[PDB]
């Protein structure tokens, strides 16, 4: 395991999902109101999933070896696993906030499967040229989803609760600031351009894992929005 | 991309599927109304994940060699992913067109992913005789689908609007010409009996694809029955 | 085929499952109620769905090596393939039985797939003492299950139809017993510690499957549970 340089961010990444895992799961278990119950859900099943596949990363499970450059090149697919159920879990948490339509929440999901699905495709392309074709498709998928967000989202906040609307717009800019990191450094990392070496990579995938799960989950499990309005 | 001789079929369906895609979005931009914003969210959906797996095939990703016969066949494993997802989201037009209850629903989406589960088995097997048992189990789910769509929907169309009864009645004649070519085409192609060879079996599901996404899409699309019934 | 022991008790799970199957399309046929459609539906792909897995188990499919401990160690993939679709439908039909908030079903079916997948990862894992790791997990979400199952919906079905209360009673306990066998016969089979060779493990895992299914299938929908209360 010690064996990669990485493996001391995988470890951290790994301990940080697990800690906010049970205190997700503990903080919901003094809660009965059926509103509250679907975001406690949501809300902990994220690092549970993102646990596991750190894991399986740390243990060295979640890696292969793609050829392209003339190199055997190590890519972490474990991300992948991971992102394709939490991203979508994530769009749900803030999609119920705002009583999202049906339409609207599968067009969002749809998106998310795309951008994820073309990701993996593009990290294990062994044609050098054609992973930059796959990122930009996957890029376009999400700048469709933050479109939504904002253009879509915002403005149904606004017609709901004070505290559900505020709840949302932190979430929402949270989620666009960090969301956004993520295509650069893939492309600047080692399943793209290669400047940035793997370990630094896997440290900053760390803090935007942990800040998009974790972070963004304390300010949504702390939040009244989460429950219904009763007296 | 050139040295295979389909790779044309393979890039005019990549860029039907495109321009397919694109021409949805743009006219579900003017939508306001729930029930329509469903049926574009679903619509739109499918011709963009078959335009991924057909790049994915026109670049080579989508595409594995598997033995059997004695001879290294080319296997565009592909066309299993995509039909994994689209095949559903179709029938979901289908079923909310008519309400259908949830029960209905389930049975659909159960017996299509048995349908193509079971075909991308039967792609894959390395015994020859064996992959017309797969062949035929997933043939069996085909016609339980059909079957569903003629003696479970068809009397359901009737007791609904004029306009959602007269367009469910067209894309389910549609749908049951076109998708019931699939398993014939699979017979006789690379696949199967191998008697078609791999450059024409690839333009005909082409334009069985094209067709049954896009040709589908055109005329549930273009109906007023996508929209609730408003003053 | 028959070149592996255990060939025998894979054919008979087949056959099983498929002689399930087919009993509960046939019965189903007379249904009009929408809620007992929703069981029916559920109850019938469960077996379908091990049909198609133990048939590619049989035909060798469903089949890979996995070398540890100084071995090419036989193991079935199939077998999780099979579980991660028909142990969440199986937790739906109790969950629906109870009428259960949504949060509740989204956490059973979310621990659900984080206990299959994790058992999958186990079962593929290459380096010995971390396949008892994912082991450990894997029941860890398999406890979380069990305990919902007692302290979040038995006393939920107490405050329902008595007949729904007395046959969600004995489904649950039906499957908190059958269900807590299969971490025990892995553990001591050919996937864990190798106590118990693969043939024997084999035929274990084909009564639970099938009364975990079959028997399971035919308690439910022989009660009046599963119809709406209609005059
Ligand atoms: C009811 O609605 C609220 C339940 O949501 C909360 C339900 C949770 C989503 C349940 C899912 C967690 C499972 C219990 C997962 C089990 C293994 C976990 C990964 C635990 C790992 C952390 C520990 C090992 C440090
Ligand atoms: C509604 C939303 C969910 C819409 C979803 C959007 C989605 C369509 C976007 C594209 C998803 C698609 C790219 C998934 C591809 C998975 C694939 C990378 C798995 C690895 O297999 C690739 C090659 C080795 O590189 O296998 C070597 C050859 C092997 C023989 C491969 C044969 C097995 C195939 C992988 C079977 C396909 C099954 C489905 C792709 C399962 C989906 C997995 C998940 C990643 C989407
Ligand atoms: C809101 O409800 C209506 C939205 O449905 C319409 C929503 C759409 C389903 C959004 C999904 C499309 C994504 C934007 C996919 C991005 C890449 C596409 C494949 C674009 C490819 C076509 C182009 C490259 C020729
Ligand atoms: C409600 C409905 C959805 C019901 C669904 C119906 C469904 C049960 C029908 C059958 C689906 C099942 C056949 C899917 C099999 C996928 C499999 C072909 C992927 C490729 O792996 C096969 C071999 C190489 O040939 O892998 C070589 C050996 C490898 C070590 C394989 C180990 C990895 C396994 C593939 C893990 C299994 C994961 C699930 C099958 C994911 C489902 C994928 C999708 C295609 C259904
Ligand atoms: C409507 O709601 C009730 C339908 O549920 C019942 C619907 C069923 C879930 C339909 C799914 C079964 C499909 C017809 C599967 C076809 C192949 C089966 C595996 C048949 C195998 C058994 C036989 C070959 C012995
Ligand atoms: C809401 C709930 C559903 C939450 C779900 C809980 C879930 C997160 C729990 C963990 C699931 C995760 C372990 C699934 C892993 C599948 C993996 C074993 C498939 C086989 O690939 C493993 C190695 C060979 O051993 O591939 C060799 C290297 C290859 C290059 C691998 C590259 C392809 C990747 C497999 C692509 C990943 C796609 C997704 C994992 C599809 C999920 C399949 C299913 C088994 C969950
Ligand atoms: C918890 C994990 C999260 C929130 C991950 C989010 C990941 C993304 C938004 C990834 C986006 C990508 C692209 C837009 C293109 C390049 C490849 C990806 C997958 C890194
Ligand atoms: C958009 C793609 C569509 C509508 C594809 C439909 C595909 C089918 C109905 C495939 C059916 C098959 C069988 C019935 C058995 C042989 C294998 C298949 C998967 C080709
Ligand atoms: C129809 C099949 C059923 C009901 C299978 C149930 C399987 C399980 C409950 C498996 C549990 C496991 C663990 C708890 C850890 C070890 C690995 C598993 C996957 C066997
Ligand atoms: C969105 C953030 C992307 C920028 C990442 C900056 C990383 C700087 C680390 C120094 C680069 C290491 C190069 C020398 C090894
Ligand atoms: C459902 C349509 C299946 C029939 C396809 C007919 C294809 C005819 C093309 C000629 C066959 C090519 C054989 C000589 C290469
Ligand atoms: C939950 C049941 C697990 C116990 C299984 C008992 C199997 C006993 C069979 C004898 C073991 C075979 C060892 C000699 C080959
Ligand atoms: C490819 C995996 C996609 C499914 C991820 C699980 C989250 C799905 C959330 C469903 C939202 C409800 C839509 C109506
Ligand atoms: C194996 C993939 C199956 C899921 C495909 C996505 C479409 C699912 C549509 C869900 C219909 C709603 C059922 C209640
Ligand atoms: C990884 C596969 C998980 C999906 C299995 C299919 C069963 C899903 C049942 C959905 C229950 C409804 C939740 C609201
Ligand atoms: C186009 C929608 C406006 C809100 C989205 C902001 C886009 C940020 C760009 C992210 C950088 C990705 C490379
Ligand atoms: C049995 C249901 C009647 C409607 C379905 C028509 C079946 C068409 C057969 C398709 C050919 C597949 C090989
Ligand atoms: C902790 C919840 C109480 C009900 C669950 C009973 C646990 C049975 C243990 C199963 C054995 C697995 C190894
Ligand atoms: C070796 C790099 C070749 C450049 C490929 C860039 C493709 C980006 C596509 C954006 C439309
Ligand atoms: C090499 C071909 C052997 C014939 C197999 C046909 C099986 C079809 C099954 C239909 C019940
Ligand atoms: C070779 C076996 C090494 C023992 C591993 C047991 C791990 C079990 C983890 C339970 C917390
Ligand atoms: C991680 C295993 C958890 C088993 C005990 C249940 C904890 C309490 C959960 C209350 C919903
Ligand atoms: C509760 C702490 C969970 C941390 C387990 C994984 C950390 C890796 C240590 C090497
Ligand atoms: C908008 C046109 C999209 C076409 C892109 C794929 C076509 C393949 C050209 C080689
Ligand atoms: C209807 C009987 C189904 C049995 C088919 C599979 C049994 C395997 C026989 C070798
Ligand atoms: C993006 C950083 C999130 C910070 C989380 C702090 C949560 C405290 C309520
Ligand atoms: C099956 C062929 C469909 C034809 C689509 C034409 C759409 C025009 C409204
Ligand atoms: C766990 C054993 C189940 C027995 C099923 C018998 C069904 C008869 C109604
Ligand atoms: C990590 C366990 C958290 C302890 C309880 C925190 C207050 C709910
Ligand atoms: C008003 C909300 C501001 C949140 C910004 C957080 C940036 C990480
Ligand atoms: C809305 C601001 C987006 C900031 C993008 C930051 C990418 C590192
Ligand atoms: C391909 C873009 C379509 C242009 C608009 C068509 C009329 C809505
Ligand atoms: C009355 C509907 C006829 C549609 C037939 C279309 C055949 C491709
Ligand atoms: C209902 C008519 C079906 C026609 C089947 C055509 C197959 C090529
Ligand atoms: C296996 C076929 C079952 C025959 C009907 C049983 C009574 C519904
Ligand atoms: C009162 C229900 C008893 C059911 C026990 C079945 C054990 C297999
Ligand atoms: C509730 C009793 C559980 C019995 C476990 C049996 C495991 C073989």
């Amino acid at each position: 395991i010690t064996g990669r340089p990485e493996w001391i961010w995988l470890a951290l990444g790994t301990a940080l999902m697990g800690l906010g895992t049970l205190y997700f799961l503990v903080k919901g278990m003094g809660v009965s109101d059926p509103d509250a119950k679907k975001f406690y859900a949501i809300t902990t099943l994220v690092p549970a999933i993102a646990f596991t596949m750190y894991l399986s990363m740390l243990l060295g499970y979640g890696l292969t070896m793609v050829p392209f450059g003339g190199e055997q090149n190590p890519i972490y697919w474990a991300r992948y696993a991971d992102w394709l159920f939490t991203t979508p879990l994530l769009l749900l948490d803030l999609a119920l906030l705002v009583d999202a339509d049906q339409g609207t929440i599968l067009a969002l999901v749809g998106a998310d499967g795309i951008m994820i699905g073309t990701g993996l495709v593009g990290a294990l392309t062994k044609v050098y040229s054609y992973r930059f074709v796959w990122w930009a498709i996957s890029t376009a998928a999400m700048l469709y989803i933050l479109y939504v967000l904002f253009f879509g989202f915002t403005s149904k906040a606004e017609s709901m609760r004070p505290e559900v609307a505020s709840t949302f717009k932190v979430l929402r800019n949270v989620t666009v600031v960090l969301w956004s990191a993520y295509p650069v450094v893939w492309l600047i990392g080692s399943e793209g351009a290669g400047i940035v070496p793997l370990n630094i990579e896997t440290l900053l995938f760390m803090v935007l894992d942990v800040s998009a799960k974790v972070g963004f989950g304390l300010i949504l499990l702390r939040s009244r929005a989460i429950f219904g309005e009763a007296e």
